[PDB]
C-alpha cells in the first residue's frame, strides 16, 4: 500500500427535507445511507482508509439547524450542532449532513479543508443530488477529501479529468482519486497527521 492504515468513523445525518423526500421511510433511508457508505469505503481503498458508519441520525420530526441555500453557512451551523449535540451522542471522526436543499449556484456539497478530526470543523454538507447512489457517494467522498487536505484536481499537477476531486461533477465521473489527491493526502499525513484517524474502532 502507498499509504499507512487509517480509519474514519463517520456520522451521517439525514435532514427533514431528505426524510420527507424518501417517503418518511426510515428503513429505505438507512439502506440508502449504508449503500453510500459502502461506496465511500470502496473509493477510499486506494488511500488505505477503512470507512465505517459509527452513527446514523435521521431528523424525522424537524431540522435542528437552518439548512439554507448557502452551503458554507449551513456547514458552519452543522459543525456547531455536531460539536454540541452529535458528538455527545456517540464519538466519531467526521460527520456529514445529507439534504435535498437546492443549494445556491447548483452547489452540491461543501466542507472545511484539512480539518479532519476537529470537533467543529470535521464536517461536510452534501446534497442528495442524484437518484444514483454512486453519484451522491462520490460527492460525500469529495467533501471528505477536502477535509483530508485535498484541493481540486489541477491539470498541470495530474492528468485525471474525471476523478473524485474534479472541481465539478459530471456523468463520466470516475470512482478514482487522482495523483493530485493522493499527493495532497500524503502532505496531510506528513504535516497534520490527526490522531483520531489513527484509532481503529
Amino acid at each position: 500500500q502507498r499509504f499507512p492504515q487509517r480509519y474514519i468513523e463517520l456520522a451521517i445525518v439525514v435532514d427533514h427535507g431528505m426524510y420527507t423526500k424518501y417517503s418518511s421511510n426510515f428503513k429505505k433511508i438507512r439502506k440508502r445511507v449504508h449503500q453510500m457508505v459502502s461506496n465511500i469505503n470502496e473509493m477510499c481503498r486506494p488511500l488505505n482508509i477503512a470507512i465505517t458508519l459509527a452513527l446514523l441520525d435521521v431528523w424525522s420530526e424537524k431540522d435542528f439547524i437552518t439548512v439554507q441555500a448557502d452551503a458554507p453557512t449551513t456547514a458552519g451551523l452543522f459543525g456547531d450542532w455536531r460539536e454540541r449535540v452529535l458528538l455527545k451522542k456517540k464519538n466519531h471522526d467526521h460527520a456529514q449532513l445529507l439534504t435535498d436543499t437546492n443549494f445556491a449556484r447548483n452547489t452540491i456539497g461543501w466542507a472545511y479543508v484539512g480539518r479532519m478530526c476537529d470537533e467543529k470543523y470535521s464536517v461536510a454538507v452534501v446534497k442528495d443530488h442524484s437518484s444514483k447512489v454512486f453519484m451522491v457517494a462520490v460527492t460525500m467522498t469529495h467533501e471528505l477529501g477536502h477535509n483530508l487536505g485535498m484541493e481540486h484536481d489541477d491539470k498541470d499537477k495530474c492528468k485525471c479529468d474525471t476523478c473524485i476531486m474534479s472541481a465539478v461533477i459530471s456523468d463520466k465521473q470516475s470512482k478514482l482519486f487522482s495523483d493530485c489527491s493522493k499527493d495532497y493526502y500524503q502532505t496531510f499525513l506528513t504535516n497534520d497527521n490527526p490522531q483520531c484517524i489513527l484509532n481503529a474502532p
